[PDB]
């Protein structure tokens, strides 16, 4: 039998006091955008709680703010599962982008018939009107990247490779859209990152790590569940077993020391900014533990994450 290895994480792990209510109006505005085909799906999303996911990795928010992020969420994994089989063709896949930029850099109204384009629109206003023009930009630049960097996994269908552990690590912190997260984070808390605070080396570095660790530990846990999505071909655990020649419980078990380095790594370089942060640089690391500390509680308590181990998989004591 397997055992999952535990995820330890020294960061305070909290909730939004409007999770539930929150959870359950962004769910309603998924189901009404029409991003979803199939009443299975739209019931499998409601079922996924992904406001739990929204509260947990940002307890500090006010309502309006978490709403917002929820409907960010929802966005994001409504269109990392929806067609065409464009994810396994990459000139397709790239030919498809210019239309939505055109959405996102506001040069085109939405075609009626364009799910994802009305509601990118619809969010990108949203956050126009709570942010300034530097962070909406810091934001639209994140979700261009994102959007990029889904040819590269199409890329590795179309000729049927597993990445490289190099190539992998860096292109998994733009493949899972957890930088336009954390671009959110100031504007969700009602305050601004001066450029220089954002773009400090120790900011950055922290910013990178958390990213790493989110990654990873998403990875991990969703392995099994992912196993019957292309044979989990971008999941690190994947790439190291395949790589360096590791059974799957080696594979796990780097996995976790990775996560225990990326940690360490983090609250040394913390120490570092902790002489010099200013409030609102402050603040935003508090959201990266928050973020880093949330998604592990929230991985570990999915039922289609947990469900899909086998039944006599051990999972660690609570940490
Ligand atoms: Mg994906
Ligand atoms: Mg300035």
């Amino acid at each position: 039998p397997l055992h999952i290895p535990p995820l330890p994480c020294p960061f305070p792990s909290e909730i939004n006091e409007h999770a539930d209510a929150v959870d359950e109006e962004s769910h309603t505005w998924l189901a009404a955008s029409h991003m979803l085909k199939g009443a299975d799906t739209v019931e499998h999303f409601r079922r996924s709680k992904i406001g739990t996911l929204a509260a947990r990795t940002n307890p500090t928010v006010p309502r309006d703010s978490l709403r917002l992020i929820n409907d960010w969420y929802n966005w994001l994994f409504a269109f990392d599962d929806a067609g065409e089989l464009m994810g396994h063709r990459a000139s397709a896949l790239a030919r498809a982008l210019p239309p939505l930029l055109e959405i996102l850099d506001g040069r085109r109204e939405p075609d009626g018939s364009d799910a994802f384009g009305l509601a990118l629109k619809e969010l990108l206003h949203r956050i126009s009107d709570v942010a300034s023009p530097a962070q909406v930009d810091r934001w639209r630049t994140t979700v261009k990247e994102y959007l990029f960097a889904q040819i590269w996994e199409a890329a590795n269908r179309e000729v049927d490779l597993i990445p490289t552990p190099d190539d992998y690590v860096l292109m998994r912190r733009i493949t899972g859209a957890t930088y336009t997260c954390f671009a959110l984070i100031d504007v969700g808390g009602g305050y601004r990152l001066e450029a220089e605070e954002w773009h400090h080396p120790d900011v950055r570095t922290l910013s990178d790590l958390a990213c790493d660790l989110i990654g990873w530990d998403n990875d991990l846990l969703s392995y099994a569940k992912e196993r019957g999505n292309d044979k989990a071909r971008h999941n690190l655990v994947t790439v190291l077993a395949t790589h360096k020649s590791l059974t799957l419980q080696d594979a796990l078990l780097e996995v976790a020391q990775m996560h225990n380095d990326a940690v360490a790594a983090f609250l040394d370089r913390r120490a570092a900014l902790d002489r010099w942060a200013t409030l609102p640089v402050r603040k935003y690391v508090r959201g990266l533990e928050h973020w880093v500390r949330g998604h592990i509680a929230f991985s570990l308590g999915s039922a289609r994450y947990v469900g899909a181990w086998p039944d006599d998989t051990r999972w660690p004591r609570a940490v």
